[PDB]
């Protein structure tokens, strides 16, 4: 769904195509304009975050589908940040999908295809050669981030459910956010009717991916997508 | 504007009247209905802290404008939490009125009259009595209290500017929060016009104060005012 393009040692293109995987590649499909639609959403979401001195990969856009982002040590992590009960959570806590959580929960998963992205603590964490120092910074920056997209997204009636942020180390040795934000990795829930607004809508054919990635960003912008 | 009634060693009467005070009483007015609707507007922010676990002073409702509370050992000072410039932060801040701060800002407030309130730092703050440890508290118990709180009037078209908090030390010895939360100490505006809704607009003759007060009731409850 992203294509990553080298330039030279400090910057590459990040590019976003309309193909969907879920299930490891067992399930696929061609969504037309999702891949304007999320790095359109990514470049929002990145530049309401540096807004705030959020540090992210973010330097231009190249293009509809194209962004241009600095290069990165990257940290072999998904950072799951959790604000309302859903998807696995439902396998670690005795509560109900759409239970309010009364604090945002952070987990760490060691980013590896191979395991199948498989949690871990600060203890696996340091064996991966993560510092402690490192995972806390790392923990920090996702709960602001956190907190910045769930009340601007609560503004427009969508509940940030939960999210998988990516980090890198930039050449100072500055902890930088990375990868993508969007409803691929993202769960968006509308405030009213609790329906899904990003990729479970096609994880588990609950309706029209692109009808549900269109409304994030008329919400979001004010406008119709253009492409 | 509003009165304490003791009762006995545990527990006593805030009576919120309709008579509106600024600048030192230099300038004075009553608007009918202004003392039930902070009395009710305190009840609904009380208990929404309540909760999500902030131990606050409210006990009970006794009648429209009259509520029960614990009898608390008052800390003197006022604890204001800001979001959006505005007032005085724009004589310590080279920052428009409007500007959305990236964090919010807590500052201390020496609770004097005959010194009209002056700031205070933590080193003062202990010569009046209160050790770090309480402040620090005092503070965690503050920005939890304003997150809570913007992000629900938010939801309603309703910036939560900045605000003043009291708080008082209970039995157990427990830091509770008191006075009162209501547009008399709170600064809210409209969210797409930036209008106040709060004594601002007493205080600067912005407009009609009962409709501006009724209006943050309606939109919180979806009724309108009862008294
Ligand atoms: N696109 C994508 N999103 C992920 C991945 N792992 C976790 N997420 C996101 O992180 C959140 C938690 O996922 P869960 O662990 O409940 O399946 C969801 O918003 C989900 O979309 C991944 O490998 N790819
Ligand atoms: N009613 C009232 N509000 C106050 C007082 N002190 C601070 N506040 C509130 O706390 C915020 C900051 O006030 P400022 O420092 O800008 O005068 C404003 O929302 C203001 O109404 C006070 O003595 N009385």
């Amino acid at each position: 769904a992203k294509k990553m393009i080298p330039i030279d040692d400090d910057k590459l293109i990040m590019e976003f195509k309309d193909d969907a995987t879920a299930f490891d590649g067992t399930k696929k499909a061609r969504f037309k304009g999702k891949g304007w639609l999320n790095a359109q959403l990514s470049v929002i979401f990145f530049k309401l975050l540096e807004e705030h001195g959020i540090k992210t990969h973010f330097i231009g856009v190249a293009g509809g589908n194209r962004l241009i982002v600095e290069k990165l040590d990257m940290y072999p992590l998904e950072v799951v940040v959790r604000n309302v009960v859903a998807g696995s959570l439902k396998k670690r806590l005795p509560l109900p999908e759409g239970y309010e959580l009364p604090e945002p929960i952070v987990e760490l998963y060691y980013k590896n295809d191979e395991l199948h992205d498989p949690m871990i603590n600060y203890y696996h964490a340091k064996v991966l050669g993560i510092s402690l120092d490192e995972i806390k910074k790392i923990e920090e920056i996702a709960l602001k981030v956190n907190e910045i997209l769930k009340d601007y997204l609560a503004k427009k009636g969508i509940i940030l459910v939960d999210f998988k942020l990516e980090f890198g180390k930039d050449k100072n040795g500055d902890i930088v956010l990375a990868d993508e934000i969007s409803p691929d990795t993202c769960r968006f829930w509308d405030a009213k009717t609790k329906r899904s607004l990003d990729k479970d809508v096609f994880r588990f054919d609950k309706g029209d991916l692109i009808e549900a990635y269109k409304e994030i960003y008329e919400r979001i912008t004010g406008e119709k997508p253009e492409f």
